[PDB]
């Protein structure tokens, strides 16, 4: 019942996250502090999956969210700049990311800001999707609603979000998962944003894969990236088809 605030884990816009330890059980949890979030709590209440940060509850005093503590830090910190990480680790992380994203989409939730900073690791390096502050419902009563608000993080957002007034939620999270995979395999982000004024993005659309970061990436995972980082959201590979991808299914290590 009584928790000691041991240390700060991370900072956010509207607050900070602190590690809290139970005085009796010594259980660790993370506490997200927000000095007024209503939708974040609501969405968190729906979530129950092994690749999504668990929600234990909240107390209003300033709002306090009680969330799963992930001692392994963030995926961001397993990526060596300009190098990435070993391909078998990247594949395992990507499998776990798809599992989390499939779950969310299955309950009609889109995260909207998938990036390595938001993908946390537990003590066994299991990936956990965190931070549902930008998340929203895109399906309800089996009826899809198109999105129109721009949010997320420029290097990770899909090009339709910049160009179209309305867009489907799922292909946007698929795209950001592809940017995450690129980062894991090349240790660099391919562009500032996916717009026609961005030279690196133009190069990609013209298939200059002899340039970085694409030249650091083996042809198998690169063929999967060619299917994810497709400009037309309607032509973009879906998750069920990602699960059928050759590299996705390649035994590694
Ligand atoms: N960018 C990550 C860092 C450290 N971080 C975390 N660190 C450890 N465990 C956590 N569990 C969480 C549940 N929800 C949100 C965040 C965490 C969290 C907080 C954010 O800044």
């Amino acid at each position: 019942e009584d928790w000691d605030l041991v240390q700060t884990l991370g900072e956010g816009a509207y607050g900070e996250v602190q590690l809290a330890v139970n005085r009796v059980t010594e259980e660790a949890v993370a506490v997200k502090i927000v000095d007024m979030i209503k939708k974040e709590i609501c969405i968190n209440k729906m979530l129950n999956h092994e690749n999504v940060v668990k929600f234990y509850g909240h107390r209003r005093e300033i709002q306090y969210l009680f969330l799963e503590y992930c001692s392994g830090g963030e995926l961001f910190d397993r990526i060596e700049p300009d190098i990435g990480m070993p391909e078998p680790d990247a594949q395992r992380f990507f499998h776990q990311l798809m599992a989390g994203v499939v779950y969310l989409h299955g309950i009609g939730i889109t995260h909207r800001d998938i990036k390595p900073e938001n993908l946390l690791l537990d003590e066994r390096d299991n990936l956990k999707i965190s931070d549902f502050g930008l998340a929203t419902v895109f399906r309800y009563n089996n009826r899809e609603r198109l999105l129109n608000k721009m949010c997320g993080t420029l290097p990770y957002v899909a090009p339709e979000l910049l160009k179209r007034r309305e867009f489907h939620a799922e292909p946007v999270d698929v795209w950001s998962c592809g940017i995450v995979l690129t980062a894991m395999l090349a240790g660099e982000l391919p562009w500032d944003q996916p717009s026609d004024s961005c030279q690196e993005y133009s190069d990609w659309k013209e298939k200059k894969t002899y340039l970085n970061p694409w030249k650091k990436i083996d042809s198998a995972p690169l063929a999967l990236l060619h299917k994810i980082l497709v400009e037309n959201p309607s032509a973009r590979i879906t998750i069920p088809d990602i699960k059928k991808d050759r590299w996705y299914n390649k035994p590694l290590k």
